């Protein structure tokens, strides 16, 4: 019982691009674009066209760099989250309705006002390496068990 998500990091040389959620479920934390994949789109394209509706931006690839499932406690659907990187964006973000992006220097990474989980996975993004990763949270803020390893293809 799981359901597709997907997750854009707009990674440059210097500098990430991050939305601060204003609304649902881990507002108030910036995340990266995205959300549920939907019938009739493929998972690229419905990470592109999150990343389009919650930032304005195209771009003109994505790279599948990781999968993440997480788990809630009590709720049926398990996430599968899988996560693209670009550097080739077209455009200059904009504030929607559910996201307001700002850029973020690498060492300045806003991690205690990320979900906890970020803490152990992107550095690896970061790192430009390839990663499975497992989360299991009471609530939003605890985690309960987890695994996160390296892979050669996502
Ligand atoms: C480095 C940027 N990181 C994230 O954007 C990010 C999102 C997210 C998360 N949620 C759950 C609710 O739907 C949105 C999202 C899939 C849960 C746990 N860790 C997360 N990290």
């Amino acid at each position: 019982a799981s359901r597709l998500y997907t997750l854009v990091l707009v990674l440059q040389p210097q500098r990430v691009l991050l939305g601060m959620k204003k609304r649902g479920f881990g507002a108030g934390r910036w995340n990266g674009f995205g959300g549920k994949v939907q019938e009739g789109e493929t998972i690229e394209d419905g990470a592109r066209r999150e990343l389009q509706e919650e930032s304005g931006l195209t771009v003109d690839a994505l790279h599948k760099v990781g999968q993440i499932v997480f788990e809630f406690v009590g709720e049926p659907e398990l996430m599968d989250v899988h996560v693209f990187c670009t550097d080739s964006i077209q455009g200059t973000p904009v504030e929607s309705d559910e996201m307001r992006p700002c850029w973020f220097q690498l060492d300045q990474i806003p991690f205690k006002d990320m979900w906890p989980d970020d803490s152990y996975w992107f550095p690896l993004l970061l790192q430009k390496k390839k990663f499975h990763g497992y989360f299991k949270f009471q609530g939003q803020d605890t985690i309960l068990d987890y695994t996160l390893r390296e892979v050669d293809t996502v």
